[PDB]
């Protein structure tokens, strides 16, 4: 009935979410098109679907397709539009898109985490580029290949998480590439939203399945604590109790049918109105979408002293940016050390650094790509022989329009650059921090975005959201391991481009001073410029 | 079939939405009891719905309640359970609470709102109080009233309103009262959850209804500007465009069935999951949940000089509070007024005052009741020829557990003494700014929360979102009418009651003396103490 003669295409469609919402959608009368690596696996279920349900052949179709995959994604939207091997009638268009696929990343500390296939260790299958790939750049794929067969009225339903904003021990390369597709999600409901394609975002709790079961096994053993402490948290945070099996009102997980029924009120008329929101299936889980706070003020410099402190500025390819920065920590007497991703943009530098008094060195620099990360760790090593630590980080952006209309490879440079390469860096000093103790003293890590673009920041806004969860998972598990076994790390996350005044630069030069050089901490992770600083 | 056999009470049935969302729950075979206090208009729609649209009339009851009076709220939920004069059959419980019922309030620039009957001007038909509680009092009322006659299960549906949380210009005794409501319910989800009863809000945006049009066509009245500017205004924030009558994609207002359709899916077992929760019918109008930042500094006095600056504190009964403040206030050089509701807290006051070289002189102590509006405007009267003006104002609570189990009196004294008490003060100072101007520069005025209550401060949540709605529309009210015609007012709102250390008096009082005295102004509404000072 709601959904009578709509095509849906359902990614992940034989998971043990997706083969609720395939149920759900065709029982109210769509035409279902299902998705999975698992040729097998999907044959299996519309068989099922058939032989045990009586649904009508014509009314599901089973298409393998890695989502991670563009070439594969467009050849199998194609097949669906026109026709093809697999799909017998051609459907000529997708009224409802549920991007339900998502993978479960490689569960490890961060420290741990493997980033080339050799370090992929058997519980797992999968880099963190893997990951990544398998979990926003599948979303972002389907959304770029089926937008243009999707009529004014269709339904585009992202299945994120609510632990992409909560604590997840153990599991950094799922939350933030699942903090990123939030990111993602609302930039494209902005972009679709001309075209009356509305685009809205379910986040699931703890779901009675499989998955949630061996993965919360897994975090427990990762943290080294009981069999269900993972799940009696999360169980304490629901605000909402209600009828189990036996007709006790309790704390319990949601079920697949409650995801599967928001898909449906999605994907029907009776959602026309909205977009761009979300929906968060938790038994009412107080979880905040942002931890934020605004600068009201400019610091004073003068009383902060980082004499001694050793203090490793990350950058890409923003010499003149990584300088200024570099200049202002040098005139609080630290001991700098500025790595760049571009060896361009490192010779550009020592042109650049050769052009009261003063007894501090100036900056040395090195070659830091974080997407080698032999290379990587060898550098920091070096480091540590020659200067005696590295005490604290600055981490830009690894590079300095649309998100739909845009070609492919600058969506995959976005990603392995930016999102990888931001999560791979932080690995590898979470890992240089682990083997090279050097106190109890927090090590503090600050990471500072991109100016504005001019263009509303899509893309900044995605890596906005992966920094933040990254950041709030790195502070809990340092913290964790520092009291059972080493330093913890205190991050952060300095937004500027929402100031586009000509102050940007010397402010934020003189927040990063003062953030590391001085006592003060601050407890919100992302750290706004104020739009007028004057 | 999707709300079989519920019992469903929605007030205000007979109004532009409830028709519709009386409509789709009889279209869902819900047992429907419509409310409102117009008896015939509730009669004549029971009777179109049977004899125009083939309802059974065993299925619609219609009941006269004015829900802003708790004694007939009891009565007639009484009649719903038990039977009676208007409810022929005893329908046991109640399934569905949709509050819906919801008055427009007096329409009305800040200065002009009325509070007393008198002042109330034809367009209009409420004083502010009264707008108070047919706005928020009502929902409260049906809550408490309801909730032991709800199973677990049930479902609890506020209507509020999108515009509680934009600019919203002429309608404050609307708006305000609106953003109190969705701080109750978001309490009353906390509370409610642990017997199984969901309790989610739904946020409107402009909905095409002849209430819209008229709101609409007085607020560009009240503006001075043409038919369709506040239309407009809004039809630009909407992110999804839509088919229209004619087929054109478009921006256009929502429909009442959206949102009886989003009712419906609360109403149904298919929302089973959700609490807490916030449905914005507002095809994508980008609107944050609350404005606000985090206080990362303590401010340093030594440069605050307020020399000639007049300052009024506006306390209830808070003797010690307003002391400390008027004490750093006079540090800084102010001239300090302390107006208190409470004529014991004056007294003892005047003791307590009894008990680097400054000639600064001690705070002049005043009887200020904004709920006495002749004599609030005459002590201000005499404030002005005394001391020749008042530039700032401080605003502290008028007085210093549950939200269901509760004695009636307890609430209305809360919503008279908290709610209207400042929504009044606020009215009382703008209209006495406006009388009395004395130059272009900015009248500034800080609200300042109670301290932690020791009991998740539920109470103090409500008056925070009143007030940072107040503040958000005397911002904008007050630019505009200096502009188009008087000073401009900024104002911001401090929040004592997250954070329970011993210095948070004195840090509090230091950012009220940097923000009043000296030329730093915070664009966040909003301002947090942070959990820890040091
Ligand atoms: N408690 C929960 O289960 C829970 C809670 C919150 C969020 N979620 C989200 O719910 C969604 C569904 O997961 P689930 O609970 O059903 O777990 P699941 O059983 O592991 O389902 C994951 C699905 O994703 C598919 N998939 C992964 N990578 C793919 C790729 N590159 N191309 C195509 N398909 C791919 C898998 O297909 P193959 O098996 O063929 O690879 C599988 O059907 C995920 O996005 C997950 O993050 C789950
Ligand atoms: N564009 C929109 O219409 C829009 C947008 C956002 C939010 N909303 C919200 O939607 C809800 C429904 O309003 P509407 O659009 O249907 O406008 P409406 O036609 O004015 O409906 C208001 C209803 O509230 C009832 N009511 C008011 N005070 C009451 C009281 N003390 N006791 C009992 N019933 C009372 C009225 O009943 P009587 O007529 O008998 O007094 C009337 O049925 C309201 O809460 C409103 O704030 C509306």
């Amino acid at each position: 009935r709601r959904l009578e003669g709509k095509v849906a295409l359902i990614t992940g469609g034989a998971g043990n979410i997706g083969e609720v919402i395939t149920r759900r959608f065709l029982a109210e009368g769509a035409t279902v098109v299902i998705t999975g690596r698992n040729a097998e696996k999907l044959a299996v279920y519309r068989r099922r679907l058939i032989d045990e349900e009586r649904v009508a052949p014509e009314r599901v179709v089973a298409l393998r397709m890695d989502g991670s995959d563009i070439a594969q994604v467009r050849a199998g939207v194609a097949q669906i539009v026109h026709g093809g091997t697999d799909v017998p009638i051609p459907l000529h268009r997708i009224d409802i898109l549920v991007n339900n696929a998502g993978s479960a990343g490689p569960r490890r500390r961060l420290v741990d985490i493997p980033l080339e296939p050799s370090e992929v260790q058997p519980p797992d299958s999968e880099t963190l580029a893997q990951a990544v790939g398998n979990l926003v750049g599948i979303t972002w794929n389907l959304t770029r290949a089926a937008a243009p067969h999707m009529p004014s009225g269709s339904s585009v339903i992202n299945i994120s998480t609510i632990f992409s904003r909560t604590d997840y021990y153990g599991r950094i390369a799922y939350v933030a590439p699942k903090a990123a597709l939030n990111a993602l999600s609302d930039g494209l409901a902005r972009e679709l939203g001309v075209r009356g394609i509305r685009v809205n975002t379910i986040y699931p709790g703890p779901i009675e399945s499989e998955r949630i079961y061996t993965m919360f096994q897994a975090m427990d053993a990762l943290k080294g604590q009981p069999e269900g402490d993972t799940a009696s948290g999360f169980l304490r945070m629901m605000r909402l109790s209600r009828i189990d099996q036996n007709g006790e009102v309790v704390k319990r997980f949601p079920s697949p049918v409650d995801v599967a029924n928001t898909a449906v009120f999605l994907a029907s008329d009776e959602s026309a109105a909205f977009t761009g929101h979300a929906f968060e299936v938790t038994h009412g889980m107080e979880v905040p979408t942002e931890s934020r706070t605004t600068f009201v003020s400019r610091p004073g410099l003068r009383s902060v002293d980082a004499t001694g402190k050793v203090i490793l500025i990350c950058a890409g390819d923003q010499v003149d940016d990584a300088v200024a920065l570099a200049d202002t920590l040098r005139s609080c007497r630290a001991t700098v050390v500025i790595g760049f991703r571009d060896p361009r943009a490192l010779e550009k530098a020592s042109v650049l650094l050769r052009e009261r008094p003063t007894m501090t060195a100036e900056a040395r620099l090195v070659r830091l790509d974080p997407l080698d990360p032999r290379a990587a760790a060898q550098t920091l090593e070096q480091i540590h022989a020659e200067l005696g630590a590295i005490h604290h980080a600055v981490v830009l952006p690894g590079q300095s329009a649309s998100l739909i209309e845009v070609d492919d490879q600058v969506v995959e440079r976005f990603l392995h650059q930016e999102l990888v390469g931001t999560i791979a860096l932080a690995r590898e000093l979470a890992r240089f921090w682990e083997e090279y103790p050097s106190g109890s003293s927090m090590h503090r890590v600050l990471f500072v975005s991109n100016p504005d673009d001019q263009q509303g920041n899509q893309y900044s806004h995605i890596l906005r959201a992966a920094v933040e969860q990254l950041v709030r998972v790195w502070r809990h598990e340092s913290e964790y391991d520092s009291v059972n076994p080493s330093a913890a790390v205190w991050a952060n996350q300095l937004i500027r481009y929402v100031n586009n005044e000509m102050a940007n630069l010397d402010f934020t030069c003189a927040w990063v001073a003062k953030l590391l050089g001085s006592d003060r901490r601050i407890a919100e992770i992302n750290l706004y410029l104020p739009e007028e600083i004057v």
